[PDB]
């Protein structure tokens, strides 16, 4: 229809305003100081949102332009959020600062391209500085602190993460489940996880994560790849009597032949999942055997000459629940046999010793390791179910961040790294003045989030920022202490990766936002 | 219903205004200096457009008249864009200048017909001058520069094009694929391409290009033409078990008999493609054999007495993907057998040597050449998928332009050719004054785009244009240098063809636009 | 519902205004001087119309009354246009002048009936004068000029017509086809045309012309008339395998029996055409044989005892395309056999010589003549497809006009005949004064179109008209020359028929329009 066209700033302004609104809520929330926001819902009782991301998620802008601008930030932020596990807000905060300055520059009329380049250049420099700055992750006490940061002053989460982490081991994977009751429960789980993808996203379950969880899944394992439906079918027929959800393990399915027929021909209404059998070769078979024992189901192979058709439901094992993600597919708990599982482990363990070769040992050890498979399950209790879900989500985020953080190693929190890097960054100059300003802008952007925390403190961020900058080495302000001390000594460290991730995304967002000469919209 | 009728200028004005709006955005963008524009979308997050064409594409005018006028320019521009591969903006820019002047002339009330004729005459003269002006394409370094022009200061694209071009060879075809990852990958592809059309546009796939790509296509080759469905059918039945998309190679299908029955009788729901077998006669058979080996499928011929019905899926080969365009049909990668492919090539190669005759040698050599078939595949990485798509499109455009440019040979860029020609053109007179003015107008139009670049520079285009005109030979202004130097020496050259194409189209557009005595529209 | 009633002038005025609007656009366009008009379209990009008819066609009036009035003129004009092939505008121009005067007379309140009678009387007189005035058509150079007139200064069309005409021969029919490419191609076609009607308009194809064109038609010839479906059916069954469109040649079909069953019983969805076999008696058979040879199909006759059912598709010939019009049915190109066709021609030719009788000779010669059948095909190229269509239409119109013109013979163009006749006409008096005025009006009307051309010239038509009238013999003004010279000598001649046709229609229109005492419309 008729279009309303605006040029120049008009495009920017809408985005800017939208960004600010979203940013403002997020910024306040960010930092242990800040607090959450509330949203209405037509669907049901209104939703109250905490966590910076959630607040942003909740916030929608009536104005299309503003909303769209807001959306852009959010999407980037989420992406950073996923990878970092934390720092969603930080990216948002950074982006807002960058955008505003960039917009002003746009007002300046300096070509934004240089600025973007300068910003990117600055970002790269900052990243390098950060990496150098980053140091190894500290001990569990630090870990708890790391957890707390993700916690946003959720002491329990950090404690839980640390506790879970300790028992499982940092390396060991920890899984989160909804709490049985208000009190959290930490249980080591009997079961194994193997890294296998889901064949198709179609398989991917309802939840947003896209990990598929099956309730009481049935496990059919074929050492042989499941070439075609027909072999499968007689298994399926038993499955019809079944209907507890079916998980299928096959060495491989050729996508075209199976998928084409299956998808088009077959509705595939019945719940099914497919995963490639872990490992390859004998090891794969061995892994299958291990899985089979754990499942308590049996595996059918051509070599055995057992027929899939022949195999009944009984052959198929059952799992209490299975979760699958693209990276990995896990079975939370195969029913298994306690004796059987143990026996297999011992047998494998014996094998590990038996094999002279390291390689043989490794495969066996890996196999046993999986079978022993101490997976941590963490239950989060809550006063209410809703709370539990909220808590659980937070916990999960924290866990990821913590795990990443430990490996990456700690960097000073409080945006100390950001401020510190900026000073170094400032010296660096862009190719051209326009770039230079952008570079400066980026530096300014980095500084801001420190200020925000200070603002939450109510201390004047200027002094703090100045002081922070002045201090060499790792210098920072601890909100809780409200005292100056080494970040490391304080033990409050934000993950390198999260910081880096957020910054990069934020920078990207800002750059993208800046360059629009013109907008068109409908009237 | 009731009509709102306007006479004379009223018709023109709407078009003119519409043209200007579209043109303005395009003009600024054009040239390495310029920048892109943004568009909203109801469908999803708003679309931000760069590249002159895209900006134009994005821009829609609320006013029907204006929009229509804008559309007219765009359509012509695109046509020029396709052929030239570049210069979409240039044509638009040229058109706008011409149109405005023509409109003014219309205001003058001079009969536009003469003007159009004069313009056409001028265009022809200019074209001739350009052709003479044009010189052979320069080396790869120039090529990169050529690439950059298409790049619109996309250094990477030019580099990629040059790099791809070098390895493949200029003559060798280069294909672009989406990047696997952010980093670009250049891989020579194993596979052959043969120039065959698609039997029907119906076959033509979803994408706008209309080239059809099949995922994991199955290749059925019959040396014999596939007369009727019935012979095909048993192949199809196997195909039913199949469903990875089927590509059919047949010597010929008589359109009426097969098509009539097939289309009407048969939904043709299942994905299928048909291509004529390459070559004719023994050579065709030989080509088929080469294809068959590459595919790894087998070919069935009456002479063999193999039956299509008899032939199973296995006989049909598979391709990783196939792309078909009207001009040519290619298989990106037949699974083939590495040994088999090599062996065939050697055998053919031996044949080439064996044949005394040049003709025999040529056919064989062509066959081997296809089999060796170093096709370049270029993967474009991107920060985001969206970016990659955008980049890829740009890359593709650049590649076409570069290829065309090299063969055509370089002409001075910067609209140097255009300005230069105009001066010569000016001397030429139209038959009548009205024609004369039109001729002058065309000349003026040519000059303008040089100015636009200058304007982007911010230098006063008048001086530059004057200076450029003054210089004899190839004289031009390099935006980047902002120094006067030989265009050739500078090595920044716009393709002759692109320039010529754009000019002709623009002229055509302008002429068309000019002549409307009256408009009618609904109220 | 409620009606808005107007009496007297109110009815007229709407029509008059509508007429003027349509007329004005047309008048300007008419004459080589004039230019075309543009129209919008919701459907797609707006349609730009040239050619007087098209402009009129495009122009629609919002007002119902005006529109209706406009429509009336157009419809008559088109009718004249078809017959004349040219002079669509002229009729319109004439009508407008007549109508206005008549309306004024209506204002006068003189009974329009007399005026109409007077006008008719004047027209008749004028016609007689014109006929006497008309002279034989001139040579090809004139023909080109004739072509140009239809051309409306389309030099190419005239040239093409002349060129086509020369090769084909004036007598020989010329057919127009869309150009293969921009360059026109003139090819003599191998094929025969026979004058046969289409049995039913139902058969009549989609296009407005109503001529039916079949793509790759199949030709079934029965010497015997195709009495019933049943005999046909087995042919049809083969046809089902077919589906390239089927053309049927039968001696006769009794309408009721076949049609009733066929239409009602049978959807007749499958494309089919029926034509009566050319000629009757042995000659008809002979013609069929000639057709059959040309088609390459075979004919089945009862005498032969061949069965239609028995006859397969193979027996049926195929044609590249067939065009059928009510007057005649032609096959553009039967596949035929080159040798076969030639042989038949020779055989017939021998027969022609062989037959002593003129009658026998004539039939044979006609048969051979058809087989030799040099039909001219003219391809019109265009810059764009749209242009080509437009050009083609113009070309076709020109061809008809030219052919008619040549036979009729030339009359002075420029409305010279019209002006000349009027003077003579003026002397003639109507029965009564009211008639007299009408007669004068008609005379005035004739004069006007000369003026319009002059107006386009910008010369004052009064002087020209006066001068033209003054000159005895053929005196006229040549727009291009802008010099006075003999029309014949100038060689610019408008066809007698076209002029006569247009005048008569215009007069009819004017008369019809004039007499409405009252109008009623809805509110
Ligand atoms: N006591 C503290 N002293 C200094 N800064 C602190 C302290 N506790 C936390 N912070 C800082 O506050 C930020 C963590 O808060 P938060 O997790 O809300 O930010 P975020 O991760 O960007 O937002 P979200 O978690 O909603 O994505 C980090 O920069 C962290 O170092
Ligand atoms: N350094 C330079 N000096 C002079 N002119 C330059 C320079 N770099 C590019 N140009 C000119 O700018 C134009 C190329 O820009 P662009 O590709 O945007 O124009 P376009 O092809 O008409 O637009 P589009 O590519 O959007 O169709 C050419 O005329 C080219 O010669
Ligand atoms: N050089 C000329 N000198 C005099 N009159 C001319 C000349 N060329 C063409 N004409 C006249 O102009 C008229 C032909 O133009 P045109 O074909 O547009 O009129 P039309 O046939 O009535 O309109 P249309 O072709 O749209 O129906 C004729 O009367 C013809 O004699
Ligand atoms: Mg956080
Ligand atoms: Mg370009
Ligand atoms: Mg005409």
């Amino acid at each position: 229809a008729a279009k309303d066209v605006k040029f120049g700033n008009d495009a920017r302004v809408k985005m800017l305003r939208g960004v600010n609104v979203l940013a403002d809520a997020v910024k306040v929330t960010l930092g242990p100081k800040g607090r959450n926001v509330v949203l209405d819902k037509s669907f049901g009782a209104p939703t109250i949102t905490k966590d910076g991301v959630s607040v942003a998620r909740e916030i929608e802008l009536e104005d299309k332009f503003e909303n769209m601008g807001a959306q852009m930030v959010k999407e980037v932020a989420s992406k950073a959020n996923d990878a970092a596990g934390d720092g969603t807000t930080t990216a948002t905060v950074l982006a807002q600062a960058i955008i505003t300055e960039g917009l002003k520059a746009v007002a300046a009329g300096m070509n934004p391209m240089d600025l973007k380049r300068g910003i990117d250049k600055a970002v790269t420099a900052a990243v390098e500085e950060l990496k150098a700055l980053s140091v190894p992750c500290s001990d569990s006490k630090a870990i708890a602190q790391v957890g707390t940061i993700s916690a946003n002053s959720d002491e329990t989460v950090g404690k839980l993460i640390a506790e879970a982490m300790d028992k499982v081991g940092k390396e060991g994977v920890i899984t989160v489940e909804d709490g049985t009751g208000l009190q959290d429960e930490l249980d080591v789980v009997e079961g194994m996880q193997f890294d296998r993808g889901y064949l198709s996203p179609y398989f991917i379950n309802k939840p947003e994560t896209g990990a598929v969880e099956l309730e009481s899944p049935f496990i059919l394992l074929a050492d042989k790849k499941i070439s075609n439906i027909r072999e499968m079918l007689p298994v399926l027929e038993a499955v019809a009597k079944a209907g507890k959800p079916l998980l299928i393990i096959a060495e491989d399915v050729e996508g075209e032949a199976l998928a084409t027929l299956v998808v088009n021909t077959m509705r595939g209404i019945v719940k099914v999942a497919a995963v490639k059998a872990p490992g390859f070769g004998d090891r794969r078979k061995a892994m299958l055997q291990d899985i089979a024992t754990l499942t308590g189901g049996t595996v059918i192979s051509e070599e055995i000459g057992m027929e899939l058709e022949k195999a009944t439901l009984e052959d198929l094992g059952q799992a209490k629940r299975v979760v699958i993600n693209k990276d990995t597919t896990t079975i939370i708990d195969g029913v298994g046999e306690e004796a059987a599982i143990q026996g297999r482990v011992a047998q494998i363990r014996q094998q590990i010793e038996e094999a002279t070769s390291d390689y043989d040992r490794e495969k066996l050890q890996e196999r046993v390791a999986k079978l022993a498979g101490g997976v941590a399950v963490i239950k989060v209790g809550a006063a209410t179910e809703v709370e539990m879900k909220e808590k659980k989500a937070r916990v999960e985020a924290a866990l990821h961040a913590t795990r990443a953080a430990v490996e990456e190693g700690v960097v000073a929190g409080g945006g100390v790294a950001l401020i510190r890097v900026a000073s170094k960054l400032a010296d660096l100059r862009g190719q051209n003045e326009d770039q230079n300003v952008g570079i400066k802008v980026a530096l300014r952007a980095m500084e801001a989030p420190l200020r925000q925390i200070v603002l939450n403190c109510g201390e004047e961020p200027s002094v703090v920022a100045n002081t922070v900058k002045g201090g060499d080495g790792n210098y920072g302000y601890n909100a809780a202490t409200e005292e100056y001390g080494n970040m490391i000594d304080m033990g409050i460290l934000d993950p390198t990766k999260v910081t880096r991730s957020a910054l990069q995304y934020a920078a990207s967002v800002a750059g993208l936002m800046i360059t629009t000469e013109c907008m068109v919209t409908d009237l």
